[PDB]
């Protein structure tokens, strides 16, 4: 039963990471993920309708580790939301450098996953996630404005974009040129540089 | 002319269409040649492989901006920061206004995988970004050797932070266009980033 279904789902997802990583999403089909996993073909199709659905499963496995700190950062009851957002970003960067799984998935998302008309769902998916992530940072930022943590007149919306843009470019930079930027030693300076932009930038106000 | 000089240009325009439609990984020279109306032999004449075409698209982005870029990185110039702000203004303008620039960037960012089959693509991108970094740092060095940026700021970590902000903003606009108002609020976006290189203590040491 159940136990055995939910072990081969883990086996499928794990061969998917390895296969998308070696060969990229474009030219890896479910047929090939099946063989690496050792499962059958019908195993995969019961589990995952198609490739876009599997890509979304990997992208979802990234949320688990950061869950708690993000919903706390976002609740208007919490009294130190910018410190919750700070500590999230520290955990996001640490996990990236320490957890090879997390780094591998991010490198698939960033450097091995094309947007083509062939599978529009991958693009669509991604637009949702960045919108989701946008919705959260905004609420959290608004919370920091009320709590007088960041300038009281701040554009929460444009600040959320600046910040997402900075964190995303930084992750991508290090995925590309790791031995350049020591993300694990200065990790505090990287998170803080971005956060400074939100409290000091006049361009982000009004 | 002779035979065509601008067969090269016609192959490049077909490469952008092929790559934009179906992405770099599953585009062959045969697709590109069929699309260009020439033979594969005519392609190998200008290019040894696909990675070279990808390189040519990349290199074509530096043409419009190279003047404000060269002006920013020299000592002679009076206004180094104002040249980075102008360059970045032109970068964001060309992107929103030119479809070709927008398509080349959407190819680079969202339509080109880094794989073992073609490791020259990841390599060419590393060098391109390292090249860009040497530049940003030189531009940031003379600005601090002036009234423009705080004294003894780590030129290099601010170079990374800025390249990262801009690169992430561009990619974000390509993903969700009608969410950044990239054109019109242009001034604010460029400045949000440049405010970062002064105002931020974390960028100091
Ligand atoms: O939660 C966040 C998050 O996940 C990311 C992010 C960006 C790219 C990735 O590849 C990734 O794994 C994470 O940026 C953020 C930036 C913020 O200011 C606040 C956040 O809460 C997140
Ligand atoms: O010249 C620059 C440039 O080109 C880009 C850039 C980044 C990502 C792209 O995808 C792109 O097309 C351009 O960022 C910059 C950031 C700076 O601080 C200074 C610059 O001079 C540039």
């Amino acid at each position: 039963t159940k136990e055995e279904a939910q072990e081969t789902r883990a086996q499928i997802i794990e061969a998917a990471e390895r296969a998308f990583y070696k060969r990229g999403v474009a030219r890896t089909t479910l047929a090939d993920i099946a063989e690496l996993a050792g499962v059958t073909r019908g195993a995969i199709y019961w589990h995952f309708n198609n490739k876009a659905e599997l890509v979304q499963a990997l992208l979802d496995s990234l949320h688990e580790t950061h869950d708690h700190l993000a919903r706390a950062s976002e609740s208007e009851d919490e009294v130190d939301p910018l410190g919750c957002m700070r500590k999230l970003l520290l955990q996001v960067f640490n996990e990236l450098v320490l957890d090879a799984r997390t780094r591998r998935i991010n490198e698939i998302l960033h450097h091995k996953c094309e947007f083509t008309d062939d599978m529009c769902e991958i693009r669509q998916q991604r637009q949702s996630a960045v919108l989701d992530c946008h919705k959260g940072i905004t609420l959290a930022l608004a919370n920091a404005v009320r709590r007088g943590q960041l300038p009281g007149e701040l554009d929460a919306e444009r600040a959320a974009v600046a910040m997402f843009a900075y964190v995303d470019g930084l992750i991508r930079r290090w995925l590309l040129l790791p031995d350049s930027v020591d993300l694990l030693g200065d990790v505090e300076k990287w998170v803080d540089t971005g956060l400074d932009m939100l409290r000091l930038s006049p361009a982000l106000r009004k």
